[PDB]
């Protein structure tokens, strides 16, 4: 039984907190939170949580949003088990095979222990406790071991749980056997191509991985062995981490537009880079069953899924059986004004923008459709009086997050980018996001884009949009309308409720 000890709700979250628990008591098996940025969707969330009294699986877009979400569950519910199901895949380089360069790369070993132990700690409060939110970044939704293998071996002072998830040794003997078998199968169809190549680097790899299973009942790698150790058949779903939560269990998708495209591309995604190992002889086909789970598996393997976003995407409005809306901040901020500016002296017409906001301790974040206009636009700032910097497409999410931190921090004033939906860019002292091309075709100005866009503007009290275009795109009256609707509903409670906002 979980223990809130967060802030309690304001602005739309009684309300939403409402909404969706009646649905899901009412049996309700896809609900929607649309929460606008900036209303505090994780103590909805956790509320939620609470009232129904089930273990929760949070999955979340990207490996920092899931330890950002890991962290504030941790500290609104102290007293239970959060848990952070990481993946070695988010930090750790796996094995694989590029083609084009003739080069196999080896999966990082010896890693940094809290990985495992993570990982370990989760499974292990999953069947020993039932107050438990598991969050997960949805990569790490991959094969895992039986969960009746780990279960029944335990040694009992305390209870101590398997070292591994990969247990099931039934009869490692005629383990190997079907192991070999496949093997000598599969080197009889590369020596009948001519690929002596691989039958030889194929046979060598599997054998040596028998002989270290045989002599210590595991080896590295022993994940790709998989289906032998739980027996399931060929192309079956794999065990993953869903079956080791009690069947009622409740599962979020934070970030729903995003992460349901996630989970519904996965297995083609991870097909690609373990049939290329297959095809080149590094691993057995049986590999292949190691695997993500297609979406459908997905769905037969859940029963609630509340799917939690600002702008939710078509799956969530085509089957949601409720739509329950948050867009009263706590904080009573408003979502910004947005203007339509020609592009005829643009560039001035922003200079003059930021450098107006920069003398007053203002930020400005600046998104440009192609390279070289970001580069070219960057440099034209810095060389007219501005502290710009440009947010490369090809920075790892740390550098990424430190030339965010920076912006935070005050270093600089002004951020140019392709693409700001990134995690970290909800600052208070940002005051302006411009758009330029903003009627353009393409991802990041279609209607839902611009919504999370503008969103960025909306942590401070004189938050402004600016786009420049000379044309009104459908993307752009929606997305101008939406964010009226939102201001207007804000405005009227503020006005109700004596509420002025004010930037923190
Ligand atoms: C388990 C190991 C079995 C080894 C037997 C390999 C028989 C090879 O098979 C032969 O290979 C030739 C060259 O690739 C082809 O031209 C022949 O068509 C093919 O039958
Ligand atoms: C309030 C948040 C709005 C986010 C943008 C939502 C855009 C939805 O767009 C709508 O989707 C429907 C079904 O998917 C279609 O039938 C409509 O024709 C389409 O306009």
């Amino acid at each position: 039984t979980f223990r809130y000890r967060g802030p309690s709700p304001k602005g739309d979250q009684p309300k939403a907190i409402a909404g969706l628990v009646e649905a899901l008591r009412d049996g309700e098996r896809f609900v929607t939170l649309l929460g606008a940025t900036g209303t505090g969707k994780t103590v909805t969330m956790a509320k939620v949580i609470e009232a129904l009294g089930r273990p929760a699986l949070v999955l979340a877009p990207n490996k920092i949003l899931a330890a950002q979400l890991a962290a504030e569950f941790r500290e609104l519910f102290p007293e239970n088990a959060v848990e952070y199901f990481i993946s070695y895949y988010d930090y750790y380089q796996p094995e694989a095979y590029v083609p084009g360069k003739d080069l196999y790369i080896e999966k990082d070993a010896s890693i940094n222990p809290e990985i495992e132990r993570l990982r370990h700690s989760t499974t292990r409060s999953l069947l020993t406790r039932r107050d438990v939110i598991v969050v997960a970044s949805v990569s790490a939704i991959y094969g895992l071991g039986d969960p009746r293998e780990y279960r029944a071996r335990n040694l009992v002072g305390f209870v101590l749980f398997p070292a591994t998830h990969y247990l099931s040794p039934e009869g490692l003997e005629e383990i190997l056997k079907e192991i070999e078998k496949e093997l000598w199968e599969r080197v009889r169809y590369f020596e009948e191509r001519g690929e002596v190549l691989y039958a030889q680097r194929l046979k060598e790899r599997t054998l040596y991985d028998l002989e270290m299973l045989r002599v210590m009942g595991t080896c590295p790698g022993v994940e790709n062995y998989a289906r032998y150790f739980t027996g399931k058949a060929p192309g079956e779903p794999p065990y993953t981490l869903l079956d080791y939560f009690p069947e009622d269990f409740l599962v979020f998708l934070d970030e729903s537009h995003v992460t349901v495209p996630q989970l519904q591309g996965m297995y083609r995604g991870d097909y690609a880079r373990k049939k290329t190992l297959v095809d080149y002889g590094f691993r057995l086909p049986s590999a292949l069953d190691n695997r993500p789970l297609r979406f459908e598996e997905f769905l037969e393997r859940v029963s609630q899924v509340v799917f939690v976003s600002a702008t939710p995407g078509p799956f969530e409005l085509a089957h949601s059986g409720r739509v329950v809306e948050q867009i009263i901040r706590p904080t009573g901020l408003l979502d910004p004004l947005v203007r339509v500016k020609p592009t005829e002296n643009q560039i001035l017409d922003l200079m003059e923008g930021i450098r107006e906001r920069a003398a007053r301790g203002e930020r400005t974040l600046v998104t440009v459709l192609t390279v070289r206009m970001a580069e070219e636009l960057t440099s034209f700032l810095v060389e007219h009086g501005i502290r710009a910097r440009y947010l490369h497409h090809e920075l790892d999410a740390f550098k990424r997050q430190a030339l965010i931190r920076d912006l935070r921090l005050g270093h600089y004033d002004c951020l140019v980018g392709i693409n700001l939906l990134r995690e970290g860019l909800d600052i208070p002292e940002v005051s302006l996001v411009a758009i330029l091309d903003a009627d353009k075709e393409g991802f990041l100005r279609s209607e839902r884009s611009l919504i999370q866009t503008i969103g960025r503007a909306a942590r401070n009290a004189r938050g402004e949009v600016w786009l420049y275009a000379d044309r009104v795109s459908e993307a752009m009256q929606r997305a101008i309308e939406e964010t009226n609707r939102r201001r207007a509903l804000q405005e009227a409670y503020n006005l109700e409720h004596g509420i002025t906002p004010e930037t923190v």
